[PDB]
């Protein structure tokens, strides 16, 4: 997260870190047994880390649970990032309390102009590299469909939305990939792609979670 703020320990209790020997992507806990992340975050050997604030220090609220199954969306295209969503099943159910909790799936899609909360352990620099230890947050508005399409002509599908700031300075970044965009208490987006981080006229692009609720529900009912 570039241009954001320190969230506060365990204030984003649905945020997870995906770990393969090191943090590499975010995700969102949606059920005691399931995490939603980006399909571009797929890899074998994922450990899900719940209840994290500092990802480099054991602070006392963590649950580390190995993935038992990963399910990349059937129509994921890694070239365009269309359908950039994946479900991860946990080997055992997370224990739910204040510091670890699920986030609700949306009923309706989110509105242009709504201020959402984006969070993660990704790079904090637009130019150069610095990776934080504690969870960072950014309040960012959903941009209009026409603005989003102007920023990425020919590339925005109905399964994507932009959020952020055209002036630059405030954005998600590498390492935030797969993490949540929460609007009005619902998971509306997944950190997906863009062009760099916090550059002028290149806002973040997010998987539009409302289009996937039927697939998520059916998949969790059968796996
Ligand atoms: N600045 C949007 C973004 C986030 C994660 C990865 C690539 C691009
Ligand atoms: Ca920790």
């Amino acid at each position: 997260i570039v241009g954001g703020y320190t969230c506060g320990a365990n204030t984003v209790p649905y945020q997870v870190s995906l770990n393969s020997g090191y943090h590499f992507c975010g995700g969102s806990l949606i059920n005691s047994q399931w995490v939603v992340s980006a399909a571009h975050c797929y890899k074998s050997g994922i450990q899900v880390r719940l209840g994290e604030d500092n990802i480099n220090v054991v602070e006392g609220n963590e649950q580390f649970i190995s993935a038992s199954k990963s399910i990349v969306h059937p129509s994921y295209n890694s070239n365009t990032l269309n359908n950039d969503i994946m479900l991860i099943k946990l080997k055992s159910a997370a224990s739910l309390n204040s510091r670890v909790a699920s986030i609700s799936l949306p009923t309706s899609c989110a509105s242009a102009g709504t201020q959402c909360l984006i969070s993660g352990w990704g790079n904090t620099k637009s130019s150069g590299t610095s990776y934080p230890d504690v969870l960072k947050c950014l309040k960012a508005p959903i941009l209009s469909d026409s603005s989003c399409k102007s920023a990425y002509p020919g590339q925005i599908t109905s399964n994507m939305f932009c959020a952020g700031y055209l002036e630059g300075g405030k954005d998600s970044c590498q390492g935030d990939s797969g993490g949540p965009v929460v609007c009005s208490g619902k998971l509306q987006g997944i950190v997906s792609w863009g062009s760099g981080c916090a550059q002028k006229n290149k806002p973040g692009v997010y998987t539009k979670v409302c289009n996937y609720v039927s697939w998520i529900k059916q998949t969790i009912a059968s796996n």
